[PDB]
């Protein structure tokens, strides 16, 4: 997970965080100032420690609704001309009402950990996977301390699903951060 | 081991099944540029010292960008229409175009390089070479069990000769196209 965390910084957050606010301003110009709130001008990244990462947020929560993409960012990377980095804007509902708008996505390496843990060859225990997911988050959190752009450009949302019958709403969790 | 799985799961598993279709479309738009069977695979560069320049022409001027394949869009981890893109290069020999292929570096190696230069990472130069070797070996293993979508990629693993001459990238790439 140490390698995965450094990879997520070096290969993604390092590249995308410095240009984010510029892309937000452009989005606001094209889309009637939709992301004008201070709570809306951050990349919110979901870290499900259980590592269940769907490709569509509607698979896990009906209240997280795709609206539009930010302008794409093109960067020449490792031989690939104009490799494209993209981010998606979601509206978060609360009892049918549009309660917040944000840029949202999952931390992609957690999807890798899931698939890897369950493979016949390279697999490892669920408990090892949870250890690794936590070690991934902690290592990324450590890395981002030397990165000043981190503080105002992203929000790390780390959580586990309950298995005891207690309520947890992902939409509610995102909204709580937006509203703060 | 972890980086190799990320590279398979998060990339090669996603793009290899769709590659031939993109190659057909590319050929329809660019005069069968990728006509030879040697030109119909993704060639991926694996420098064992983990040096990954972002621009291939800067490290070997006999390798020159021509065009991109059509983009592939996939919904990924909350990103709608995440974009996957590949680049086509011509390779010169004795100063004249002698081959054309889809070429790139294995991006995770650049992470290993960068880690070896940042003290926070606790990651030595020896650590780097070991992990680079392990990364390549692990990936070859993965691709065995995915026999389909072989014919779709070739791995070019290389290092500088121990007490030999500078390794020619363009010549290594032609050797693989022609093999
Ligand atoms: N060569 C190439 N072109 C691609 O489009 C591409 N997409 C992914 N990859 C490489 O595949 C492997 C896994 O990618 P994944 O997405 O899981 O994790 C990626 C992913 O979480 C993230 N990342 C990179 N690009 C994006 C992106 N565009 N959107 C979200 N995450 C990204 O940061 C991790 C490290 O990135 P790279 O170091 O480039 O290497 C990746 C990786 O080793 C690609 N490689």
């Amino acid at each position: 997970a140490h390698g995965l965390a450094w990879s997520y910084y070096i290969g993604y957050l390092r590249l995308i965080l410095p240009g984010l606010q510029a892309r937000i301003r452009m989005f606001n110009q094209l889309h009637n100032n939709m992301l004008s709130g201070a709570g809306s001008r951050r990349l919110y990244i979901l870290f499900p420690l259980d590592c269940g990462v769907p490709d569509n947020l509607s698979v896990v929560d009906p209240n997280i609704r795709f609206r539009d993409m930010l302008p794409q960012q093109n960067i020449d990377r490792a031989g690939i001309k104009n490799r494209v980095y993209s981010n998606s804007v979601y509206e978060i509902l609360e009892n049918g009402q549009p309660a917040g708008v944000c840029i949202l996505e999952y931390a992609t390496p957690l999807q890798t950990l899931f698939a890897m843990s369950q493979d016949a060859k390279a697999g490892f225990s669920r408990e090892d996977r949870l250890e690794q997911a936590k070690l991934f988050c902690r290592t990324l959190e450590e890395i981002l301390e030397d990165v000043p752009e981190s503080r105002n450009n992203c929000r790390l949302i780390v959580y586990q699903e309950p298995t005891d019958g207690n309520s947890f709403s992902l939409s509610q969790e995102v909204l709580r951060h937006i509203r703060q």
